[PDB]
Protein backbone atom coordinates (compact mmCIF):
# COMPACT_ATOMS: atom_id res chain seq x y z
CA UNK A 1 0.00 0.00 0.00
CA UNK A 2 1.13 4.06 -0.48
CA UNK A 3 0.04 7.05 -2.10
CA UNK A 4 1.57 10.61 -3.42
CA UNK A 5 -0.17 13.80 -1.89
CA UNK A 6 0.38 16.37 -4.22
CA UNK A 7 -1.19 19.82 -3.21
CA UNK A 8 -5.74 18.47 -3.65
CA UNK A 9 -4.93 15.13 -5.48
CA UNK A 10 -3.89 11.67 -4.10
CA UNK A 11 -2.11 9.58 -6.41
CA UNK A 12 -2.50 5.26 -5.56
CA UNK A 13 -2.18 2.13 -8.08
CA UNK A 14 -5.60 1.79 -9.67
CA UNK A 15 -5.69 -1.94 -8.88
CA UNK A 16 -5.49 -0.88 -5.20
CA UNK A 17 -8.15 2.54 -5.15
CA UNK A 18 -10.62 2.43 -2.17
CA UNK A 19 -14.34 3.53 -2.77
CA UNK A 20 -13.66 6.90 -1.85
CA UNK A 21 -11.10 7.14 -4.36
CA UNK A 22 -13.75 5.98 -6.92
CA UNK A 23 -16.31 8.74 -5.79
CA UNK A 24 -13.99 11.43 -5.39
CA UNK A 25 -12.13 10.22 -9.44
CA UNK A 26 -10.09 12.90 -11.38
CA UNK A 27 -8.02 10.71 -14.02
CA UNK A 28 -7.83 7.15 -14.09
CA UNK A 29 -5.71 4.84 -16.88
CA UNK A 30 -5.90 1.14 -16.42
CA UNK A 31 -2.34 1.19 -19.23
CA UNK A 32 -0.45 2.70 -16.38
CA UNK A 33 -2.19 0.71 -12.87
CA UNK A 34 -2.90 4.62 -11.91
CA UNK A 35 -5.99 6.43 -10.44
CA UNK A 36 -6.22 10.43 -8.92
CA UNK A 37 -8.51 11.65 -6.44
CA UNK A 38 -9.39 14.89 -4.94
CA UNK A 39 -8.79 15.70 -0.74
CA UNK A 40 -10.02 18.04 1.34
CA UNK A 41 -6.64 18.54 2.71
CA UNK A 42 -3.47 20.54 1.38
CA UNK A 43 -0.23 18.22 0.22
CA UNK A 44 3.06 19.02 0.28
CA UNK A 45 4.71 16.17 -1.63
CA UNK A 46 6.99 17.88 -4.89
CA UNK A 47 6.96 16.10 -7.78
CA UNK A 48 10.42 15.59 -9.65
CA UNK A 49 10.38 16.79 -13.58
CA UNK A 50 13.26 15.45 -14.61
CA UNK A 51 14.98 12.33 -16.68
CA UNK A 52 17.11 10.98 -13.35
CA UNK A 53 17.55 7.27 -13.97
CA UNK A 54 18.99 7.05 -10.30
CA UNK A 55 16.85 7.17 -6.84
CA UNK A 56 16.01 5.46 -3.67
CA UNK A 57 12.43 3.17 -3.35
CA UNK A 58 10.55 2.13 -0.16
CA UNK A 59 10.21 -1.15 0.28
CA UNK A 60 7.45 -2.03 3.22
CA UNK A 61 8.27 -6.18 2.92
CA UNK A 62 12.04 -5.31 4.34
CA UNK A 63 10.89 -2.15 6.10
CA UNK A 64 13.95 -0.36 4.21
CA UNK A 65 14.78 1.98 1.76
CA UNK A 66 17.09 1.05 -1.44
CA UNK A 67 18.86 2.84 -3.94
CA UNK A 68 18.25 1.75 -7.58
CA UNK A 69 19.50 2.45 -11.53
CA UNK A 70 15.94 2.31 -13.56
CA UNK A 71 14.84 1.95 -17.00
CA UNK A 72 13.48 5.30 -18.96
CA UNK A 73 9.65 5.04 -19.35
CA UNK A 74 8.00 2.64 -21.88
CA UNK A 75 5.45 -0.55 -22.74
CA UNK A 76 6.27 -3.22 -21.26
CA UNK A 77 4.32 -7.14 -21.00
CA UNK A 78 2.59 -7.73 -17.58
CA UNK A 79 1.04 -10.95 -17.05
CA UNK A 80 -2.64 -11.39 -15.79
CA UNK A 81 -3.99 -11.01 -12.13
CA UNK A 82 -7.12 -11.03 -10.76
CA UNK A 83 -6.88 -6.97 -11.27
CA UNK A 84 -5.81 -7.27 -15.30
CA UNK A 85 -5.86 -9.32 -18.43
CA UNK A 86 -2.28 -10.09 -19.91
CA UNK A 87 -1.26 -6.89 -21.76
CA UNK A 88 1.07 -4.17 -21.95
CA UNK A 89 1.63 -1.32 -19.35
CA UNK A 90 3.00 1.69 -20.44
CA UNK A 91 5.08 4.57 -18.46
CA UNK A 92 6.57 1.68 -16.42
CA UNK A 93 9.92 1.61 -14.99
CA UNK A 94 12.49 -1.01 -13.76
CA UNK A 95 15.13 -1.75 -11.55
CA UNK A 96 17.30 -5.06 -9.98
CA UNK A 97 15.62 -5.23 -6.50
CA UNK A 98 13.52 -7.06 -4.35
CA UNK A 99 9.46 -6.41 -3.98
CA UNK A 100 6.53 -8.51 -3.10
CA UNK A 101 2.79 -7.92 -4.07
CA UNK A 102 2.25 -5.75 -0.50
CA UNK A 103 4.97 -3.20 -1.90
CA UNK A 104 3.04 -1.61 -4.44
CA UNK A 105 2.28 2.11 -3.56
CA UNK A 106 6.29 2.29 -2.42
CA UNK A 107 7.75 5.52 -3.23
CA UNK A 108 10.65 6.06 -5.66
CA UNK A 109 12.35 9.59 -5.01
CA UNK A 110 15.49 11.20 -6.85
CA UNK A 111 17.38 14.65 -5.76
CA UNK A 112 14.19 16.02 -7.65
CA UNK A 113 11.65 14.72 -5.32
CA UNK A 114 8.67 11.88 -5.98
CA UNK A 115 9.33 9.86 -9.39
CA UNK A 116 6.79 7.25 -9.08
CA UNK A 117 5.31 4.23 -7.26
CA UNK A 118 6.13 0.46 -7.06
CA UNK A 119 3.43 -1.60 -9.62
CA UNK A 120 4.70 -4.55 -10.84
CA UNK A 121 7.59 -6.75 -9.54
CA UNK A 122 8.93 -10.33 -10.03
CA UNK A 123 12.09 -12.54 -11.09
CA UNK A 124 14.03 -10.09 -8.85
CA UNK A 125 12.76 -7.09 -10.86
CA UNK A 126 10.72 -4.34 -9.39
CA UNK A 127 8.76 -2.35 -11.88
CA UNK A 128 7.59 1.56 -11.04
CA UNK A 129 4.77 3.92 -12.62
CA UNK A 130 6.00 6.83 -13.81
CA UNK A 131 4.18 10.40 -12.64
CA UNK A 132 6.75 13.25 -13.83
CA UNK A 133 4.95 13.81 -17.12
CA UNK A 134 1.55 14.41 -14.93
CA UNK A 135 2.01 18.36 -14.88
CA UNK A 136 -1.03 18.91 -13.98
CA UNK A 137 -0.38 17.52 -10.59
CA UNK A 138 1.25 20.99 -9.60
CA UNK A 139 -1.32 23.75 -11.23
N1 LIG B 1 0.50 -3.38 -12.33
C1 LIG B 1 0.03 -4.61 -12.42
O1 LIG B 1 -0.56 -5.03 -13.42
C2 LIG B 1 0.24 -5.50 -11.20
C3 LIG B 1 -1.09 -5.78 -10.48
C4 LIG B 1 -0.90 -6.68 -9.25
C5 LIG B 1 -0.15 -7.95 -9.62
N2 LIG B 1 1.11 -7.62 -10.30
C6 LIG B 1 2.34 -7.98 -9.86
O2 LIG B 1 3.36 -7.57 -10.40
C7 LIG B 1 2.40 -8.89 -8.65
C8 LIG B 1 3.76 -8.89 -7.98
C9 LIG B 1 4.46 -10.08 -7.83
C10 LIG B 1 5.73 -10.11 -7.27
C11 LIG B 1 6.33 -8.93 -6.83
C12 LIG B 1 5.64 -7.72 -6.94
N3 LIG B 1 6.10 -6.47 -6.55
C13 LIG B 1 5.20 -5.57 -6.79
S1 LIG B 1 3.72 -6.10 -7.52
C14 LIG B 1 4.36 -7.71 -7.50
C15 LIG B 1 0.93 -6.83 -11.52
ZN1 LIG C 1 15.45 13.66 -10.75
Amino acid sequence: SGAIYVGNYRVVNRHLATHNDWANLVWEDSSRDLLVSSTTAQGCDTIARCDCQTGVYYCSSRRKHYPVSFSKPSLIFVEASEYYPARYQSHLMLAVGHSEPGDCGGILRCQHGVVGIVSTGGNGLVGFADVRDLLWLDE
